[PDB]
């Protein structure tokens, strides 16, 4: 009767669900476990060309309303996930993203330069991320519309596939407008994945009289609750306004309910970061079935249905 | 024993309470009862020249984590809080705030030259609003560091008082120096507060599958809850980067701890939004009891003694 299925870009998938970048998803157990577990797809931590150890810890903290990091994009580096992608992810289980967050855009041109030939041959799905909000003096690249068109003009120049961007929240119609029209201008640009986390929030804990993470004087990428209606914002925003993409939705789901206010919005797939940080893998169990009993409840048998359908006053 | 007190700009305080812009501070009636009430001060609605209606309704939505707003600017118009500053007002019980918000910078300018005189003669204190988020086309000046400068240039030659600036948050560091650099170009802003809804959220009903708002395709500004860690993020970036001036808090206020968390952070007064909104007035006797009690148990005895001395890791 029902189906969470997508299919987009030349790939079928189980369910929306996948897990955010960065989140679970850094270490061959983790993309093994990403891979095993019942989400339609998964991504791998953001890369860099090598591996990074990140920021000083503690550089997250489980929050009753989400979560705040700063983790500095730790990751194995670009080889690592490259080889996870060409010889050791099961294609046959579901489809993967590789999420990349080089450091300049020099480092993604010579990491997409790389991963071109993985791309065409296991089918391996770019999501490039612009959005990095936690590595120490490195502005999100997204938030300066001239680093993000030249970033995106490198990539897409070096870069014979088409791949998603993974952008910051903006807040803004005249960002929406702006951050879309830049996006429009590159068609290989197939998917948007909004959000990545709110920049650069600041836990402060009154018991403590201290921030919570030591990076960047406690300020870090906010996620879970605190963040969903700006996902939900950001999801519909270039929903709208790119219509020829897709939009991955990212931020504050912890229920089927959450996901489908993403789809709701205008989400294809649905990314669980903090959620799954919390609750590990098993969660995708969860989603899928809290997701298809709104479904049911909702009468709805297929996203389809009501994929991009919030209805405006 | 203890003290809420607060001294700036030649004023005492009793207390670092008192709404923030846009709530419960539109009417007579409302600027009467925060005036009664147990706030520290108080804040006139955001007034453009001439009346505005502001966006149709529904505008408003208190949500379990705050509300989100599209109100736009309804406000009975400069005159009127003039009016009520220059002759209504008693500044024996509390000084007094009036928020600016043109909807363009020459408007600002109109409107200063008028409010110079009754700044002079009663000392109602100016909060220049450059962050409403919610008039359709309107984009939020701060956003804009080249118009925020312009603007405050235009305010500053025209003003010949200290005054204050209302600020969207900011998510990065990079707009946090770039802020900065631009309110510290600039002595009689001698007050910033931090902050404005986090803009253009977007709040989807499940069960309605729609939006909750009406104007802007149900985009509105988010307060309460959502926006704590963001804005005592604004706070403490503010407050570290402008030592020259004073940083009023403003976004997740509910109890005293929070009001705590925003002192420690760095502010001097605190705003009370969304919290406000759904308690009213009666709000401050609690808050100040709260803060207090919190106080008490930390055993601090002034605002002095920690604001801003949140501890780093
Ligand atoms: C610990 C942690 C690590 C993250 N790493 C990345 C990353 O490497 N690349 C990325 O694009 N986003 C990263 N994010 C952001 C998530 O992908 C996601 O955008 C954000 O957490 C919002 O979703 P959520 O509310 O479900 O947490 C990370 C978030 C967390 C909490
Ligand atoms: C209904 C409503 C009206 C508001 N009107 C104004 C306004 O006129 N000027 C302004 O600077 N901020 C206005 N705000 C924003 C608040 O001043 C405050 O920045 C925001 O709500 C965050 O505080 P909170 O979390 O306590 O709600 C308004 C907010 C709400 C909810
Ligand atoms: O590794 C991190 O700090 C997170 C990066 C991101 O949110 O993109
Ligand atoms: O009146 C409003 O819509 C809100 C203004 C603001 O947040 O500055
Ligand atoms: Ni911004």
């Amino acid at each position: 009767s029902m189906s969470l299925q997508v299919n987009l870009l030349n790939n079928t998938f189980a369910n929306p669900f996948m897990n955010a970048a960065g989140v679970m998803c850094t270490t061959t157990e983790e993309l093994v476990a990403m891979t095993e577990s019942a989400s339609g797809s998964l991504v791998s931590k953001s890369c860099t060309p090598a591996l990074r150890e990140g920021n000083p810890t503690p550089r997250y903290q489980a929050l009753p309303l989400g979560s705040i990091n700063s983790m500095g994009l730790p990751n194995n580096g670009f080889d690592f996930y490259l080889a996870y992608a060409a010889e050791q992810h099961d294609y046959g289980k579901k489809p993967l993203f590789l999420s990349m967050s080089g450091l300049s855009m020099r480092e993604n041109v010579e990491m997409c330069k790389r991963l071109a030939a993985v791309a065409t041959e296991k089918g391996v799905i770019l999501e490039l991320n612009l959005s990095c909000p936690n590595v120490p003096g490195k502005p999100q690249v997204a938030y300066d519309f001239d680093a993000m068109r030249q970033c995106l003009t490198a990539v897409s120049e070096v870069y014979p596939h088409s791949f998603g961007v993974k952008m910051p929240p903006y807040f803004d119609f005249a960002h929406f407008d702006a951050a879309a029209e830049i996006l429009n201008e590159f068609p290989k640009v197939q998917f948007i994945t909004c959000i990545n986390s709110i920049g650069n929030g600041l836990v402060i804990d009154a018991e403590t009289e201290s921030v919570v993470i030591k990076p960047k004087q406690g300020f870090g990428g906010l996620g879970g609750r605190y963040v969903l209606p700006t996902a939900l914002a950001n999801i519909n925003a270039f929903y709208r306004r790119c219509p020829g993409k897709l939009i991955f939705g990212c931020g504050g789901v912890y229920t089927g309910e959450d996901a489908f206010l993403h789809v709701l919005a205008g989400a294809s797939m649905v990314q669980v970061g903090t959620a799954l940080q919390e609750e590990g893998p098993s969660i995708f169990e969860r989603l899928t079935s809290e997701l298809l009993g709104v479904m049911a409840k909702k009468r709805y048998q297929t996203l389809d249905e009501f994929r991009g359908k919030v209805r405006t006053l």
